[PDB]
């Protein structure tokens, strides 16, 4: 019905790339580099003042990048953030809280 606190990793989707794919941008100038396609492969949702995100992206090569984008609610103007990321983060890195 509506499991909140993070939860186990759901698979990434067209909205959890979409996420990626919307901070990926956010993530060049708020890192120090230039990331690539964020193939998203699993991605942890959870509940609070709208829906924090967690994912575990492909970051193009073999390596990975975690995600935390915080979603404010549907209100036009801006939408959704770029809470966070660990970048260099490898697949073994389970995503867990962040």
């Amino acid at each position: 019905m509506i499991p909140g606190g993070l939860s186990e990793a759901k698979p990434a989707t067209p909205e959890i790339q979409e996420i990626v794919d919307k901070v990926k941008p956010q993530l060049e100038e708020k890192t120090n580099e230039t990331y690539g396609k964020l193939e998203a492969v699993q991605y942890k949702t959870q509940v609070v003042a709208g829906t924090n995100y967690y994912i575990k992206v492909r970051a193009g090569d073999n390596k990975y990048m975690h995600l935390k984008v915080f979603k404010s609610l549907p209100g036009q103007n801006e939408d959704l953030v770029l809470t966070g990321y660990q970048v260099d983060k490898n697949k073994d890195d389970e995503l867990t809280g962040f």
